[PDB]
């Protein structure tokens, strides 16, 4: 399966992918690195590895369905099957998820349905938890609502701030989108007709 990676910043994530699609056994191949954003170094990370980028910045859009839609263009160049937004931060139009459905996923770093949204560690803290994790789901147009298919539990320490809870927290998310995309990419794990997951 043909993998397009979305990133908008550092790009830990999109190593991780890149390092677990190279392996012999890989039943994905990343194709296509696209940015909403200019010189961050997730796109360093895609050219070291000789993987291709696009910038496509969503600032030069008149709205998200034109910019989606870009996006898109650049998905069907590359003859893309499976999307994975990996730090990538804008909300996706409706219409681009639907005809994505069941090929795309995103990395939250959080154990959803907790927490939902852009901060997910700032809400954990203020809430106190004392376990919060990461979510690997199927992309659906309710932002962060789609199905899930892995997580992984991570534990709070106290004193934790954003800083180091999401350094210990990228720690699993490294495991677990990878299997994820391999989970997908291999055919083991679909959205079923019914919208619920399936495993084969
Ligand atoms: N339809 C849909 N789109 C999705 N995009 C992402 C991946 C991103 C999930 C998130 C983005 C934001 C957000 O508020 N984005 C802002 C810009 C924020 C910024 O400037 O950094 C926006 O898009 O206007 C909060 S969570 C996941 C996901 C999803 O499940 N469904
Ligand atoms: N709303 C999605 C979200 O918060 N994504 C989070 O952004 C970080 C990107 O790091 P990376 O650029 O090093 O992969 C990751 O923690 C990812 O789960």
């Amino acid at each position: 399966a043909r993998v397009a990676v979305l990133i908008s910043g550092t790009g830990s994530n999109l190593q991780a992918l890149i390092d677990s699609t190279r392996e012999p056994n890989s039943s994905a191949q990343i194709d296509i690195v696209i940015s909403n954003k200019a010189a961050v170094a997730g796109l360093d990370k895609a050219e070291r590895a000789g993987i291709p980028t696009r910038v496509i910045n969503h600032k030069l859009y008149k709205n998200r369905v034109e910019f989606d839609s870009a996006i898109d263009l650049v998905l069907e160049e590359f003859s893309i099957d499976i999307v994975c937004l990996a730090g990538f931060m804008r909300i996706l139009s409706g219409p681009f998820v639907q005809k994505w459905n069941g090929k795309m996923l995103n990395i939250h770093p959080s154990l959803l349905p907790s927490f939902k949204g852009s901060n997910a560690h700032e809400q954990a803290l203020e809430t106190g938890v004392t376990v919060t994790g990461c979510t690997v789901h199927f992309v659906a147009e309710d932002v962060d609502a789609g199905q899930i298919i892995l997580q992984e539990a991570v534990p709070v320490k106290r004193g934790d701030t954003v800083a180091t809870l999401s350094e210990r927290v990228k720690l699993a998310e490294h495991k677990i989108f990878p299997a994820a995309l391999q989970l997908v990419a291999s055919g083991t794990v679909q959205l079923g007709e019914n919208g619920k997951i399936c495993w084969v």
